[PDB]
């Protein structure tokens, strides 16, 4: 695996796969961003997602408090390595993270050239 | 509202979406069967889908009993035309229909070689 | 084909689903932007999609130049109206339009409280 | 986790999400199918799914020999179960399986009451 700012119980973990091949997504950057006070975004940790299309170790559970984030995954980089004509730019997930709720975040992105869906899986267990 | 093979107040169309391309899928083949009296498949009614990436006209309302009915999309074909060999055979969506009097349904699939989605959209009809 | 904020040759449509009740998603805030030249984001257009969970009429072929357009849509206040408390702050859709003359774009979403899907329908114009 | 007849090195998972609550689909009936040479369907693994989703030691490496499979998903009893109206009466994945492509095959399915994905992920590595 790759990583981010900070390993520790994985509160927060990237999954992302290829709908046109059927295989994890391999060495695609992903950059994550908590909302500040002033209203912009400021980095937050980011990596390139392994041989397993998986991006582990951005955070830890004291960094992670509760507010507001966005994950980018740089999609067109990804199609255009392959030679492929892709549509968007990025794709973008925005969230507010709350400690009332499951305390693991998984955000899974399935990507094809003109479509992408998201998923969130919150859990108290293990990824 | 007609009666037979053709559409009634289009009682039951089919969608289908090419995500590697951003395209309407055209000239994909789907077949309709209801589930019989002695538990087997039935042929009901089928049809390709035009320029639009639509199935209309493939039954009335007088003809669309209340059942259990498979539409069964050809995605298989569609993608080795295109030069690519796709993870599945075809695409199937079963369901009951009419189960509370007639209602309209529309099928809509996404196609990808790896992966397919396909959602239903119900409207309880009048004109 | 017409001139400013209405519809050429509907240059840009949005269409929304929800998959919890296989219904159009109605009453659904849409707000377009535009990348302007020093790097930010300028308002474009916004809408409400429609009982048919469509929105026509945001832009011109005129008005509609080559550019980076994000298309964001307020998923959080239609699944709070319902009852729900969804994951996403909103669903965004990035991406280049018009880099190689005129082209008509659909933008469809498919909804759920954590998750959704977007696709992207790209048509070469005429009449 | 649960299983199915025999377990081995793993050549066919099956992971299944709840796309309303964000969460795995725990306690789910998936049954598998190989198609016979009378080109009928003939029982080959069965399982429900574990506390995370998954469905592991369906099959083993001498036995998962090429031809095309059906798996089954029971998602009108999950959805059921959670007072929830469905529309399918089944979520149906068929596919062939060949020895020239990779060895291991992962099949995944985000569930809606009105809306299914499924995704194959095939690979040389593990899961």
């Amino acid at each position: 695996g790759p990583t981010g700012t900070g390993e520790s119980k994985c509160p927060l973990m990237v999954k992302v796969l290829d709908a046109v091949r059927g295989s994890p997504a391999i060495n695609v950057a992903v950059h994550v961003f908590r909302k500040a006070a002033d209203d912009t975004w400021e980095p937050f940790a980011s990596g390139k997602t392994s041989e397993s299309g998986e991006l582990h170790g951005l955070t830890t559970e004291e960094e992670f408090v509760e507010g507001i984030y966005k994950v980018e995954i740089d999609t067109k980089s990804y199609w255009k390595a392959l030679g492929i004509s892709p549509f968007h730019e990025h794709a973008e997930v925005v969230f507010t993270a709350n400690d009332s709720g499951p305390r693991r975040y998984t955000i899974a992105a399935l990507l094809s050239p003109y479509s992408y869906s998201t998923t969130a899986v919150v859990t108290n267990p293990k990824e």
